């Protein structure tokens, strides 16, 4: 029919100057924290700056006993939305680097949790286990990106269990609907198990007593992980892809995604075996 | 009780694993130009330097677009220069976005004043990253507290919602076209919206969709250079002086960010 107005001219601001910066609230002050280890307080120097990640590299047999000196800031921080929010900056940046590594340290510090009979639970403040979701999130995103040989070039694709999944998180982020729809089935796609181990922490911590069947679930996949599968798979999987694709722009797609680096502002350490 | 998944799926254990594996970049070919100010201009482009150096103001832009599509548009390192952008994007915040919407929309208006086509076929490297940055707008819209949309004093939020399904779900580009076009547009986060699906929309229309082209066109004229970074730069001051949130703060800084990276940007026009 005829043409309609486009928009109220009243949305745009009054003419200026060019704007070259957008502005950020100005950040209070941190207070010390409250530990005097110096081991610890190293630690989160270092979690500050975007370290090289070989230099973050932590052995996981080693971690049982960093676990409860580290738990003084990771847990006990006065600094909790300072530290959530720069590790939800990196998150939300990040590419697959940088996802695989923050998703590596959550499933560790997870399984630290069993190990000590801990319960996860989203009122107990845990600036790992509390940006556990925006990496799903990030996780979901980068995967829908990849060009989808990725998927489907693997011995058993699962691409309706990948595309499903990656439907539930991104368009409503129903992250209990995804571990519903997950347990119909045994996973046999490398993609498929990521997504599993991404899921496993965001849904453990929302779980309600109501839905104990799905917290179980959870905690069987948090038990099968080992320190480092995550990298593992991907590094795996990328070099298959690189030996096996017939594209010739899928290398370029991809290298775009997956990045020159990881960025580990927020990162405390990258473990593996 | 179902097993839970094949065990072999999983590699090897092997080395610690510090890296992911990318080939290589060949050795780059010679841009095809001799023209020292966009030769100046590509390198530039290629590292992340402020924002405030890659400036260009809206009475040059004219001038200077037949010497840039020597590179835009004609490069010999069409997959370099485009990997580069779309590696900048995909890890972008908004103000990375912001600088790249705006010079993909400066860029498009262009295309406009001198008769250009709008196809997929056509390789720019400008345009042919706009639908990923569509798709990184409407990340960051959906990460940011909801708050930013419903103070506004006529939030739409029943149509930020819906076009951010339609992008974030399975990128229906035209679908979200469609639903913009049946209702005025009257907050600024959907005029941002509008703005970002545009040049991606205009690009995959066939001659089934004159319609729809047609509405995207009247979008990119209306649009005027730096809308994006002004519009974004209101709302973020406002939203600071009248929320009492402190959450809010914290989280809007996480996806804002404290600067752009410009590694890709060729330049950010204003005004
Ligand atoms: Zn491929
Ligand atoms: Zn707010």
């Amino acid at each position: 029919g005829p043409l309609l107005k486009l928009f109220d001219i009243s949305i745009l601001p009054k003419s200026g100057e060019p704007k070259l910066f957008l502005p950020v609230p100005s950040l209070p002050c941190q207070e010390a924290e409250k530990t005097n280890d110096k081991y610890v307080l190293a630690m989160a120097q270092r979690a500050m700056h975007d370290v090289p990640i070989s230099s973050k590299q932590l052995t996981a047999n080693l971690l049982p006993v960093k676990f409860k000196p580290l738990l003084s800031i990771v847990r006990y921080t006065p600094n909790y939305y300072y530290w959530v929010s720069m590790r939800k900056e990196t998150i939300a940046s990040a590419n697959l680097c940088t996802v695989a590594a923050f998703l590596d340290e959550s499933l560790c510090w997870g399984q630290q949790y069993l190990k000590n009979d801990f319960i996860f639970s989203e009122n107990g403040k845990d600036i790992i286990l509390d940006t556990s979701s925006a990496l799903l999130s990030q996780l979901v995103h980068k995967i829908k990106m990849l060009p989808f040989c990725h998927c489907l070039m693997q011995t058993t694709p699962q691409d309706h269990i990948v595309k499903q999944v990656c439907y539930l998180i991104a368009s409503n982020n129903r992250i209990l609907d995804a571990v519903r729809y997950l347990q119909t089935s045994v996973i046999k796609s490398p993609i498929v198990l990521l997504l599993a181990y991404a899921v496993c922490l965001p849904a453990a911590i929302i779980c309600t007593k109501n839905e104990t069947q799905l917290y179980s679930h959870c905690m069987r996949i948090l038990k099968e992980y080992r320190p480092g599968d995550v990298m593992n798979i991907l590094h795996e999987s990328l070099t298959q892809h690189l030996n096996k694709c017939p594209s010739s722009t899928c290398a370029y797609t991809t290298r775009a995604i997956v990045g020159t680096k990881a960025n580990t502002t927020g990162l405390f350490f990258l473990p593996t075996q």
